Formats: C-alpha cells, sequence, structure tokens
C-alpha cells in the first residue's frame, strides 16, 4: 500500500485531511478524515474561509438528488442539497466511485480559517448518518461497487503558523511498515459510532478504581475527528487529580488544566517525567481478556508555538471533559496505528512507526490481561419515546 502512505495532511489541532476528486472531470478537495460522522458533505458555495468549493455546474457526471440536509451540532451546524456523483481517492485505492454528496450551501462555525479542508469524510456508520440511516455513507458505496475489503486503517503522526501534521490512511488493508509489535483487537460493541468498551484506566500504574461503566458512561468512542482525550466528567476530575499529583513540582494555572492556557518551559527543558502515563485497558476479542494502551505526556500536551516567545517550548493540556461519554481523539490516534475492521466488528491497536516518545519511556499496546469473571462495562442509553417510534425496514 506505499501509494497510499503519506496521503493525510493538515493543522494541528485542526484534522487530518486526504485529498480526494469530486465530479467529471475530477475537481480535487482536501476532505477532513472524520471517524466520529457518517456524511460526505463538502463545501459547495463561496465562504469567507474557503479558496475553492465543489462546481456541480462543472460536473457532467453530477446528480441532484432533490432533498436538502440540515446539520446541527454542539455550537455549529451544516446545511446544504444532496445529490451523487463520481468520487476517487488519488492517492488511495485505483478506483471510482458514485458516492452521496451533500453540498454544503450554508454554515455556521463549520469551516476553519487555515485548516486547508473544504469538505468532511464521515467513515462511521448509517445509522448516525443525516437526514437517516438510508443516506448511504461514502466508506458503504465505496465497498459494494468495487473488490476493496471492508477495512480501513489510520496512522496519524503528530512561528507564525500552526505546525503541520502528517499520516496515512490505508484503504483497504493494513500496512505493516505503519507499525511495530503486535496488533492486538477490541471489538465495535455496536455499528453506530465505532463504540468500544474500556474496562480499566491506570494513571501511572494506578488503578482509578471505579466502576468500569463509569468509563463507558454514556459510551466510548474512536474519532479522528476530535482533538482530544475527552473523559466524562467523574473520569476526568479522577484523572485530572491523579496527574496533578505526579506533577505537583510545577504549579500551573487552573486555566491549564482547563485548556484554556498553556505552560512553557525553555526551549528542550520540557520535564517529560514528571508527568504520568495513562493506561486505557480494552475488551478483548475473548470474553475475559483485556489488553492496554499506554500513552505519554507527548501525545495528551499539544505543542502550540508562541509568538511572543518564540524560544519557549509551549504546550496545551489536550485530556478534557465530556458529558457525551469517552472520546480517543487524535491524542490518543497519534500514539498507535489503528485499524477499523469493519468486515470482523473489530478495532486493532499498534504501535505505530511515527508517534512522539523520549529515550526513557514509549507509547505501548500490551495484553492479554485477564480477568476472573469479567463484568459487563458497557452502559446502556435510555430509550427514547423518539428513537423506540422509528420503524426500520
Ligand atoms: C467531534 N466531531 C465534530 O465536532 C465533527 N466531527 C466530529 N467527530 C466535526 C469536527 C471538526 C474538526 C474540527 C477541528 C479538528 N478536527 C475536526 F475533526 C470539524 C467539523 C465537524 O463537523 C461535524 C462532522 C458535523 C456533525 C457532528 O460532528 C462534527
Ligand atoms: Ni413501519
Amino acid at each position: 500500500f506505499v501509494e497510499m502512505v503519506d496521503n493525510l495532511r493538515g493543522k494541528s489541532g485542526q484534522g487530518y485531511y486526504v485529498e480526494m476528486t469530486v465530479g467529471s472531470p475530477p475537481q480535487t478537495l482536501n476532505i477532513l478524515v472524520d471517524t466520529g460522522s457518517s456524511n460526505f458533505a463538502v463545501g459547495a458555495a463561496p465562504h469567507p474561509f474557503l479558496h475553492r468549493y465543489y462546481q456541480r455546474q462543472l460536473s457532467s457526471t453530477y446528480r441532484d438528488l432533490r432533498k436538502g440536509v440540515y446539520v446541527p451540532y454542539t455550537q455549529g451546524k451544516w446545511e446544504g442539497e444532496l445529490g451523487t456523483d463520481l468520487v476517487s481517492i488519488p492517492h488511495g485505492p485505483n478506483v471510482t466511485v458514485r458516492a452521496n454528496i451533500a453540498a454544503i450551501t450554508e454554515s455556521d462555525k463549520f469551516f476553519i480559517n487555515g485548516s486547508n479542508w473544504e469538505g468532511i469524510l464521515g467513515l462511521a456508520y448509517a445509522e448516525i448518518a443525516r437526514p437517516d440511516d438510508s443516506l448511504e455513507p461514502f466508506f458503504d458505496s465505496l465497498v459494494k461497487q468495487t473488490h476493496v475489503p471492508n477495512l480501513f486503517s489510520l496512522q496519524l503522526c503528530g512561528s507564525e503558523v500552526l505546525a503541520s501534521v502528517g499520516g496515512s490512511m490505508i484503504i483497504g488493508g493494513i500496512d505493516h511498515s505503519l507499525y511495530t509489535g503486535s496488533l492486538w483487537y477490541t471489538p465495535i460493541r455496536r455499528e453506530w459510532y465505532y463504540e468500544v468498551i474500556i474496562v480499566r484506566v491506570e494513571i501511572n500504574g494506578q488503578d482509578l478504581k471505579m466502576d468500569c461503566k463509569e468509563y463507558n458512561y454514556d459510551k466510548s468512542i474512536v474519532d479522528s475527528g476530535t482533538t482530544n482525550l475527552r473523559l466524562p466528567k467523574k473520569v476526568f476530575e479522577a484523572a485530572v487529580k491523579s496527574i496533578k499529583a505526579a506533577s505537583s513540582t510545577e504549579k500551573f494555572p487552573d486555566g491549564f488544566w482547563l485548556g484554556e492556557q498553556l505552560v512553557c518551559w525553555q526551549a528542550g527543558t520540557t520535564p517529560w517525567n514528571i508527568f504520568p502515563v495513562i493506561s486505557l485497558y480494552l475488551m478483548g476479542e475473548v470474553t475475559n481478556q483485556s489488553f492496554r494502551i499506554t500513552i505519554l505526556p507527548q501525545q495528551y500536551l499539544r505543542p502550540v508555538e508562541d509568538v511572543a516567545t518564540s524560544q519557549d517550548d509551549c504546550y496545551k493540556f489536550a485530556i478534557s471533559q465530556s458529558s457525551t461519554g469517552t472520546v480517543m481523539g487524535a491524542v490518543i490516534m497519534e500514539g498507535f496505528y489503528v485499524v477499523f475492521d469493519r468486515a470482523r466488528k473489530r478495532i486493532g491497536f499498534a504501535v505505530s512507526a511515527c508517534h512522539v516518545h523520549d529515550e526513557f519511556r514509549t507509547a505501548a499496546v500490551e495484553g492479554p490481561f485477564v480477568t476472573l469473571d469479567m463484568e459487563d462495562c458497557g452502559y446502556n442509553i435510555p430509550q427514547t419515546d423518539e428513537s423506540r417510534s422509528h420503524h426500520h425496514h
């Protein structure tokens, strides 16, 4: 899969994008890779933050579906017109597919100034597509129309401009040059988000000792479309307390722990060893087994280059509070080669050949850990009448 290696780019904190083409002849756009959503949606009108957009009128193969789509979310929205057109990934498989495309005609706090992406590739399942689960997501169309195996994998690699990032999205396979050591699999609990189950959490080898359902309240997901590691309120508080204790030689302002303020050291003198490792134990394929993924402060402290003191190394705390469950975002994924094995309803983790580390510690993937009479750590989301009333033909 050499032709797919290094096909992702982006700016730190602003998402990873892949080059895609839409229409006939091919119109190149940079598209955010988002395992936390399920629509293929592209800028299709002028916007202050867009240098270019999908020009439907320039495409001989474009078909209008005569249906609108409205997608509000926490502090943002995009909306537009549904249609289909021919789509390819120049540095992906050598195929062209007819996919659903949402042509974004209006948006609020969706596009990001300087991110260099013009659309989003929702790689999650039909259940969370908009307007409804009948709108076939891109990857579903790719698999159905081609011989491409039902699997993709992601290797996300971490003074005037933001730091550039890079990585790889391997479509249809696993590239063994992108990882070292063992590849460990956790079940996809349900096909909507890429939902998984966390059975144990340790901070510097110390168990948080919470009921494991707290770790997955109200879900735990793997999301390339989230920057941070996001933790449920109770878990976040316990984690911050533990990380504070380990790093107590340094007294940071409350702003830092809230992700609202940078902390700095003189170039190259960052005391990495005072910040603890964080281990998340994920449910194994075998009932009473788990494996752990361990990440370093190099992952959860994001470098942000300052203009006022460019001689210092400055960092944002990239663990944040959630009210919608655990989110293993770019913070987690940057340590690992992550395999979204849809065919076998599982997610694989292995140590990434590109992750940032020092000479004393490394990001790790270790197992098995077996537990006698293991509890059910999954949370069951209360069923609303709205949801219950849906018919699923
Ligand atoms: C959590 N999350 C989002 O907020 C989201 N995708 C995910 N997964 C998302 C993330 C980013 C982003 C911004 C900065 C860095 N990285 C990104 F992915 C940009 C847009 C965006 O829009 C949605 C697709 C619209 C529907 C709800 O989800 C959104
Ligand atoms: Ni019915």
